[PDB]
C-alpha cells in the first residue's frame, strides 16, 4: 500500500534526514547492502557515497537497469572517487538520476551525466542568533585535518595575525592526518590567540558554529559544505575559499571569498571583520551576514523535503 525505498548507505545525516522525509508515504528502510532482507518489494533505491556503494548499485542494475535508481554526489566523488575509482565512476553511469548538493556540482561532470543531474541542497532546521562579544572576533573552523581542508591556509593565517589580541581562531577537527595535526600542535603554542579544540561531537560543533563571529572554511575542493549550511542557517556568516564548491553554497556575488590557498587575503579578511564590530567602522562583516541570510531559505527542512518526494515520484 506504500512504495517501499531503499537507501543505501555504509537524526542530520543524510541517511536519516531523508528516511525521516520519506517516512510518512513510503516504506523506507536504510541498509549498508541491498539484496537484503527485505528487498523483494523495492521499486526505488537512492544509494549514497559511490564507491563503497558500489556492488549495490551494480546489484540493482542487474535487476532493474536503471529504473528507480538514484546516486548522490558529494566532494570526494565528484574530485577524487570518480577519477580514480572506475568501479565508483561506474556508478554513476548506471544511476537514473544523479543528485549534487549545490547549484555548481554538475560542471565537474562529463556532459554524458551533467544531462542526467539534479541539484538537491540539503537541509538543517534554524537556529535562532547568538548574542556575541564585540570586544574580540571569534572565528571558527571546522574539518577533520585533511590536507583536502587545507588547514595550512588557517595556520599561516594565525601566525600572520599573532599580534592581534583581539582576533581569536577555534579550530575543530579530528588529527587524521598525523602530520597536520603537529602543525595545528605547533601553531597553538606559537601563537595564543589560535587553539585547535580536535574532534568534537556534532551537537557541541554546531553549538560553536552558532556561537563564532564567523566560520572559516578554506578547502581546496568541495561538494557542498554542510558546515557552511549550519552557518548560514544559524546567524553566522562565512569567509570561504573561492572554489565551485563553496560558491554554489554562498552565491556568485558572495563578498566574503579569498583565494584559495592565500593566507594573507583570509589574515586581511579577518582584520576587516574585526573592524566591523561595534555605526560600524567597517561594512565588510555587516554585508557578509545579510548574504548570507538570503542564501538561508535554500536550505530550508520543506524545500529539500519536497525536492526529495519529487525525486522518488520521478523514480517510481
Amino acid at each position: 500500500s506504500r512504495p517501499s525505498v531503499a537507501i543505501v548507505s555504509p537524526n542530520w545525516q543524510t541517511a536519516r534526514r531523508w528516511q525521516e522525509f520519506l517516512d510518512g508515504t513510503c516504506n523506507v528502510r536504510m541498509t549498508q547492502r541491498w539484496p537484503d532482507d527485505g528487498s523483494q518489494d523495492d521499486v526505488v533505491m537512492l544509494a549514497l557515497h559511490a564507491r563503497r556503494s558500489a556492488d549495490s548499485i551494480e546489484a540493482w542494475a542487474s535487476v532493474h537497469g536503471d529504473r528507480g535508481l538514484a546516486v548522490v554526489l558529494t566532494g570526494t566523488d565528484l574530485y577524487q572517487d570518480i577519477v580514480v575509482d572506475p568501479r565508483a565512476r561506474h556508478s554513476l553511469e548506471l544511476a537514473g538520476q544523479l543528485v549534487v548538493l549545490q547549484d555548481l556540482g554538475a560542471e565537474a561532470l562529463p556532459p554524458a551525466l551533467r544531462g542526467k543531474t539534479r541539484v538537491i541542497y540539503q537541509s538543517t532546521p534554524s537556529q535562532a542568533a547568538a548574542s556575541k562579544p564585540d570586544t574580540v572576533l571569534q572565528a571558527l573552523m571546522v574539518g577533520h585535518l585533511r590536507e583536502v581542508k587545507s588547514p595550512q591556509t588557517l595556520f599561516q593565517a594565525a601566525r600572520l595575525l599573532a599580534g592581534h589580541d583581539d582576533i581569536r581562531i577555534d579550530h575543530i577537527g579530528e588529527a587524521l592526518d598525523p602530520v597536520l595535526g603537529e602543525q595545528a600542535l605547533a601553531t597553538q603554542r606559537d601563537c595564543p590567540n589560535y587553539r585547535w579544540l580536535g574532534a568534537l561531537p556534532h551537537d557541541g560543533t554546531r553549538e560553536r558554529i552558532r556561537c563564532a563571529h564567523l566560520l572559516v572554511h578554506a578547502s581546496a575542493m568541495e561538494g557542498g559544505a554542510h558546515v557552511i549550511m549550519e552557518a548560514v542557517c544559524s546567524g553566522t556568516p562565512v569567509l570561504a575559499s573561492r572554489i565551485p564548491g563553496n560558491v554554489g553554497m554562498l552565491g556568485a556575488d558572495y563578498a566574503g571569498y579569498f583565494t584559495h590557498g592565500d593566507a594573507a587575503a583570509l589574515a586581511a579578511l579577518l582584520v576587516r571583520c574585526r573592524q566591523g564590530q561595534a555605526v560600524p567602522a567597517d561594512p565588510l562583516l555587516a554585508r557578509l551576514g545579510a548574504q548570507c541570510a538570503l542564501r538561508a531559505p535554500l536550505f530550508a527542512p520543506e524545500a529539500e523535503r519536497a525536492a526529495l518526494l519529487r525525486l522518488v515520484a520521478d523514480l517510481m
